[PDB]
């Protein structure tokens, strides 16, 4: 069969880590919404807006 389109090499492990503590989860309820869901569920809208965070946030005040 054919290789998969997704793995934890396409993932910030620092982003999910993050979004266990910010959002009250487990990683694999963060993984699965990034594999096996779509990105617009709450886990994945998230990652998203903590990778936002953890980039502009972080610089822009302290």
């Amino acid at each position: 069969g054919p290789h998969m389109s997704y793995d934890a090499n396409v993932i910030d492990d620092e982003a999910v880590k993050e979004v266990c503590e910010k959002f009250e989860c487990t990683e694999s309820e963060v993984m699965n919404s990034l594999y096996s869901g779509d990105p617009q569920d709450q886990l994945a809208v998230a990652y998203h807006l903590i990778i936002d965070n953890r980039r502009i946030m972080n610089q822009a005040s302290e």
